[PDB]
């Protein structure tokens, strides 16, 4: 619907949301990353926005 | 042709102008707002924006 918002010849800005990546390289600690994103993505089932 | 840049799926500001209105009252200078009106009409013979 934001792409229905655009198409309407008023005003219009729009709350969305992309993919959001993470990038791991190989000179990290490893077992706070894991337990960030576990952290992070299981909060409300994962549907807070971005 | 700002009309055809709004339809267009893509960001746009446009640069146009309005008819502009000239409210003279009981209480005024007659003479300075004739020759007022009349000094900025005639430049380049009003093709200024607004």
């Amino acid at each position: 619907m934001v792409k229905a918002a655009y198409s309407s010849g008023k005003p219009a800005i729009g709350v969305g949301a992309g993919n959001t990546p993470v990038v791991i390289d190989e000179t990290a600690d490893i077992k706070r990353a894991v337990a960030s994103v576990l952290m992070s993505k299981t909060f409300d089932n994962g549907v807070i926005c971005a």
